[PDB]
C-alpha cells in the first residue's frame, strides 16, 4: 500500500517491490519491469 513510499528499501534483504505496490519475490516480484524498487539487488 506504501511501498514505494518506503523506497529504496521498503522491505527486508530477500524481497522485492513490485510496481503492483506489493513485496515478493521471483519474477512476479522482482522481474524486470515488474518490480518497484530492489531490482539491482
Amino acid at each position: 500500500q506504501t511501498c514505494a513510499s518506503r523506497c529504496p528499501r521498503p522491505c527486508n534483504a530477500g524481497l522485492c517491490c513490485s510496481i503492483y505496490g506489493y513485496c515478493g519475490s521471483g519474477a512476479a516480484y522482482c522481474g524486470a519491469g515488474n518490480c518497484r524498487c530492489q531490482c539491482r539487488g
